[PDB]
C-alpha cells in the first residue's frame, strides 16, 4: 500500500486516471468492553483493498463512525475509489 490517499477531487484536477472501482475499509468494536473503532485501521484496510486491485491511489470519499452495524457495537468505515493514476 504505497497507495496514495487523496482526500479531495481537487487534488486530481489535471491527472487522468482509471477508476478501478469502489473500496471500503472498516474497524469493528464488537463489544462495549473492547477498544473503540480504529479510524486509522479503517483507512488502512481501504487502502489495502485498493492495493489488491493494483491501484496506485485512492480517493477517499468519506468515513464515518456508526452505531448501527450488524456485528459491531461501534464501527469505523472509510470508503473511496481505487485508482490508477497513469
Amino acid at each position: 500500500t504505497p497507495v496514495r490517499i487523496y482526500t479531495n477531487a481537487e487534488e486530481l484536477v489535471g491527472k487522468p486516471f482509471r477508476d478501478l472501482g469502489e473500496v471500503s475499509g472498516d474497524s469493528c468494536q464488537a463489544s462495549n468492553q473492547d477498544s473503540p473503532p480504529s479510524i486509522p485501521t479503517a483507512r488502512k484496510r481501504m487502502q489495502i483493498n485498493a492495493s489488491k486491485m493494483k491501484a496506485n491511489a485512492v480517493l477517499l470519499h468519506s468515513c464515518e463512525v456508526t452505531s448501527g452495524t450488524p456485528g459491531c457495537y461501534r464501527q469505523a468505515v472509510c470508503i473511496g475509489s481505487a485508482l490508477n493514476i497513469t
